[PDB]
DNA sequence: AGGTAAAACGT
DNA sequence: AACGGTATTACCT
């Protein structure tokens, strides 16, 4: 438990032991709602490929960003959140000082070499102020963690296989991002990084 | 009036 | 290549 910011911590290798089962369950989720690179409202295709599980999934569409109970590609609900995901999230949130966290949304991110996620905020969903639990699997990536304003100084932190990052409270709306993924090998993911992002998006 | 796109090129 | 412009507007509700 290292102190990243007010209300924020990195739990290094927290999910290392859980990783093989997490990846099996990523493959199961994606067999039903495949990874897809989403198109921004402005018309650009994201380099990260995404899917979701749980009741609500993050998605783009023409009018903005949305949490949706239906996968717009399959027109079916997102797959149920795997118990391995829910258990890991709960254990990490508790260790980070958020024992009451009840996620209903898990965004699954797949990074090929070169893929990035530019600095952004996970904005508040209506009447909600729950933390974010973020699990890294596979190849290492440089995570940017800033402040409430885009130009606030960035911390740059390598996130390796099994690292969990949790933010909330005062740091809930902090800008953050992932720098372009370096090519490499990992025994469990082969050639990519995955990330699991747990949120409470629904009342 | 308040929130949201940019979770996306130039120096 | 780290930093910051752009949304300094145009829409929605
Ligand atoms: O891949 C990561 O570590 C961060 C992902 C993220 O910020 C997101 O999906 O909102
Ligand atoms: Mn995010």
């Amino acid at each position: 438990q290292e102190p990243l910011a007010a209300g924020a911590v990195i739990l290094r290798r927290f999910a290392f032991n859980a990783a093989e089962q997490l990846i099996r369950d990523i493959n199961d989720v994606a067999s039903q709602s495949p990874f897809r690179q989403m198109v921004t409202p402005g018309g650009y295709t994201m380099s990260v490929a995404m899917t979701n599980c749980g009741h609500l999934g993050w998605t783009t569409h023409r009018q903005g960003y949305l949490y949706s109970p239906i996968d717009p590609q399959t027109n079916k609900p997102w797959p149920a959140m795997p118990q391995s995901f829910h258990n890991l999230c709960q254990r990490a949130a508790t260790a980070a000082g958020y024992p009451d966290f009840q996620p209903d949304a898990c965004l699954i991110n797949r990074y090929a070499p070169g893929a990035k996620l530019c600095l952004h905020q996970d904005k508040d969903e209506p009447d909600l102020r729950a933390p974010i639990v973020s699990v890294s699997l596979g190849l290492p990536a440089i995570f940017q963690f800033g402040g409430l304003k885009r130009n606030d100084p960035l911390k740059r932190l390598l996130l390796e296989h099994g690292d969990v990052v949790v933010w909330g409270g005062e740091s809930r709306l902090f800008y953050h991002g992932i720098q372009p993924l370096k090519a490499g090998f990992h025994p469990l993911t082969i050639d990519c990084r995955y990330n699991l992002t747990f949120r409470q998006a629904g009342k």
